[PDB]
């Protein structure tokens, strides 16, 4: 019996699957942030993101509009980190970004930018 | 036709359910926070968080226990405003009462702590 | 320390609730009255009227059946007020109506109807 | 400027994915092998192979009925590949996975599974 | 009404356009594999093969750069019998250009190759 | 050593083309017959006719305008005899279908009008 | 400036030609039709019909053998009618005759000559 | 019997030739004039004059340089006559083509040259 | 060794065989220009007229009629330029003169005269 | 008046002439001398030879045997002096053809050639 | 029958013309030979000489003059053999003598002479 | 020194001479002969008969008539032997010849004629 | 005017004549026949005769002898005859008679003495 | 035995000696008569007249004078008679040719002279 594994097979799928994102290619949701019209697929959204997960389980409408409150900035940049493992962001976006992350039921995350706080405030 | 309002039936209502959860009648879950039991009724906390909504349509446990992230503290302070409007608390703990209630989707008392925040910071 | 308030906060909740209730979702009790049956939750019930309250304490049936002197439209009419705050009805039936509100103890509301009915007599 | 890396997020993200090609979940498209019925999600197949994709772009069909050369026993394990990054296998049956392995344009592993029956013959 | 047929047309038709082909004429698409150009005409190759009609469809362009995955030897075999229906190889070359032709989805010639194998091996 | 054969593989192949040439796909010559214009494959008539033959192989013209003694319903009929095999037409328009042919240089089909008129001759 | 016409010009030179033709000079082809061996000049030819033209520009050769369909005759009958504007023949050989005519190409002779079958059967 | 005569059918012709011979097509005889080489037919040139006629049936060259004294550009002209019977030259320079008319032996047009040159001097 | 030159022995030859063709002894041929008869050898005006040489080459008659075009005086002052080398005219004769010699394409004679009207026309 | 005079023009009409006779050009009269056959032009000859020109005149024979004492060698060297003017010969050879000139009554010819044998005597 | 010959006939007749000859009897041609006049008989000079034949043939005069080339004393001495048959000269005078002999054409004495010669130089 | 002598000189002579005389070349006297007109050589008539050599002293006449008396046939005889050496005549003829070779003085043959006769006679 | 006449004055001279000459008186010439000296007149004889005529003419000499074949005796008798007009002489003799008669040119009496001989053969 | 008579010889004999007279042909004497001098043959004169005879016997003189008496007239018609027999004279001259007859003694002529002189006188 053999055991193959690819440690870099996720990252190029990741890529792969965020450049297709930008290309506009096999997107099947678009979300209204703000009035920015964000285009993605539903499954890679559910998959990472439990509210999104609960969303799609209870609704499959090919639009979703997000809460007022949600910014379109902060969105971006989670998407992103969303297709890419990455966030780079102003300092004073963090709170921001920090929020809609809290939304999102990003508890790793949500723990990692606690303690960045945490540490420059110290 | 008469119509008959009664502006202080909601509160009194509100009221009776609060202090019937203080004296652990009826509830039907246990909230495990950080070690933390906590005792409350199902459909208020469905009604009142659409978190807590989709959770418990997805899932009937009689015990949930929250992400070790949610500190038990700030937790409590927000489930007593769920069940009275109201919360006090130290200006320093802000923050994280801030980050729980933005995993449970309040996004009006979300704004609120933002404002009152941003207004500290001025 | 900061208070915030939301005044429509209950009567949203209340509108919500009543849908789900319509809607059929979480209802944990099945109420028979003639005949007729008439799906609710165990603790909106309960904390709305204290004949219920008590029974539920004592008894935690799924299915609970009414005196047949209990008239099936006085209790839709006193349900939609329940779930509702609003009870509209012909004139000639409230009598009925004001009989139930009395099992139910809802003493404001005997009151108040008891009021109407000595003004409809003067 | 900051940056946060998740090395275990992808390989999460694909458990969970697997589970829900398990329990059915969200899945969009139905695959029939040798009449074998297996469910799966249309945007995963097509980020993992450029057959599923190039297939998926050309024809949005709920059911895709495969040639019947692809056997259903070697099409479910490299489906197992696919939601795990990780192939057993009897020794026997590795040809007819390499096969269809290159039907699905899987270069990496077509590469790797040369060298192994390679290095068997060696 | 009169029918006519010319059993050989399609064989004479196959024949002089893989001379033409092997005279360069009218030759529309030049295919690199392992830096080896090959010229081919683009209307026979997507007629035959759904690989390449499919890449055709996506790209229109004169020249396409094969995987270097495949070798260049088992693609001009395999060259050769598109354009003659005849293929003639080593019996050690059978795995590398049975694996192009999964590549091309030859599932016709993938089973016969197979079935060979299998015979040889017993 | 194994000889492979598909007697019905190159009409499959035609019929393919001969569908695309009808649904307008990958057409890449127009010809104008009496104002009628027609889509059709290069290649194939090149490789059919060898009267079209050195037209192409002389003027590389996406339009071709055949003179205006051409009849257009006698080219569709040779046409459909082209990319079929098959030719039905009524008898009176036998002649003109005939002339045709000799300018397309359709020497078995003219030997077998030939044949057949003087088949009705007597 | 001064212009000089000479209408019998063309006349005469053909006339020439003609005569070096039955004398033999000059001829550069020699014809094949049924066994028949027929002298000609390359340039006359390519330059009268389209068909010789496109021959002779794809293939210097001497001799050309024409199809053995051509009837000799018929063949003769067209020469001279290319070499003198004049055609006399039987009636029953018109349509011989025109076949090949139209195998040559001559357009107007064959729009003609279907004229004056339509006038006869009418 | 039948005869059919196309006035213009000669004149068509001897602009195709003409026509030809500025291309270079089928052009079999080069001709050097005074250091100028000039493409043309062997056939056209023998059968429009005598003086060729003679020159070619006694040798058989492919390059013909013609005598000093011969202008290239009254060649080029009495050319353009032969190939079109249309001569326009500047007054003065009427002489020297009518020395090279004589040299092709083409009376006719030394007759008219002659008749015209009277003229002017009347 | 020695060399023996006799300078005026050509000249002294020519004027012998002058004498003769005048005493009309040993002429062979008979030359009909306009309906003069003028007796001359054959070899002599083969030996210095091109044309000679080919029509004798040609033609063995004893009698050549030349074109009417050919004046008969020219051709006397042309003869006794052959059989001279000298040549008295008058100046409006030389055109004629010069005419018949290009017919007998004695070229360097043709310069001379060239040269002579251009200096002339000067 | 004119006169035109061309030195050379009797030397190019005579090399001419001889080189027609290394060719076999027009030779009219062949001359057997001691069974050697050579072909020669019978006006050139009576021209210059006196005896050649009475034996033309009486008898006009295509052939003539001349008596075998004539060496061919001397004949051919005094047919070459004809010819060109110039005769090369061994010194011994002198007498022989001395003689053969004498017989042709080549006076000029004799009368140096008697000059040089003084000449050597001396 | 009876057949008379008269062997000294001939001889007879011979001697008689010659002694009529030397005392100038019945001469009818005078030769002037280098200014000196020598009386002779022109039909016996006819019938010994070819030279002299044609000369007589061609031209009746009483009076020939020789080239002065031609020796007064050879040609009496020829003269003499020509009347005789016998020639006494001395010896070196032989080349003169043979000279004018061929001059004459006198074959059979100018042989003998050249053998004479031949035999002197041996 | 030598002496050559040539004993059938004489003989060739006299045929040569006798040849010239029937084609008539150089005949200067033409006898009358009984009507019938002969031609013949003065020269050689006066060499051979005295009588001649008188009847030249005495008259040069072209023409001579003889005497009626002589018999013509008689004098052909006597000229063919005269120009011959041989005379074939009748038997019956040879005294009417005989008296003609007296009036001509021929005593020789008058001798041998004479005794010829004379053994006839014996 | 007078006439006489004297027809036997002729006769008496010549018997005058005859006389003197047998008397030898008056003779002038000794002719000498076969060594026999006759004595006879010149005038006479030469008017007789004109060969003696011309003899004499010829020749003055006082002494002729004559050609041996004259026989004496035959002379003597022609003699007499010349003399005397008479000839008697034996029948033998005839022929020699007739013989010197033909030499002597006496035609008169050749023709008699022929027609003698005739008469004696008849 | 033969005899032979001419009777018209003597006459022609004597025609022919005057006519050669006349002539002066071999006259031998001259004859001196009054000064006119006249030739004659001195054997005529002697035998014809016995005066003549006996003046030539006696006297043998190439010239004769003559008596002065007699006349040059009477004796050349004398001369005449006597070579013709012949005399024509005037009637009154008939005397004095009687005298001159005496001289000669021609004594019959005298007769018939005196005869005819008396017939005058009778």
């Amino acid at each position: 019996t053999i055991q193959i594994e690819f440690p870099q097979h996720s990252s190029s799928l990741l890529e792969s699957l965020n450049r297709h994102r930008l290309e506009g290619k096999f997107c099947d949701v678009s979300l209204l942030v703000q009035g920015r019209e964000l285009r993605a697929h539903k499954a890679v959204l559910a998959a990472a993101s439990p509210y999104f997960h609960d969303k799609l389980l209870l609704g499959d409408a090919p639009r979703l509009t997000l809460p007022s409150v949600i910014e379109a900035d902060a969105f971006e940049g989670l998407l992103q980190l969303i297709y890419s493992g990455r966030l780079r962001l102003p300092l004073d976006a963090l709170p921001a970004h920090l929020l809609v992350a809290s939304g999102l039921q990003m508890w790793q995350v949500v723990d990692q930018c606690s303690e960045i706080l945490r540490e420059l405030e110290t």
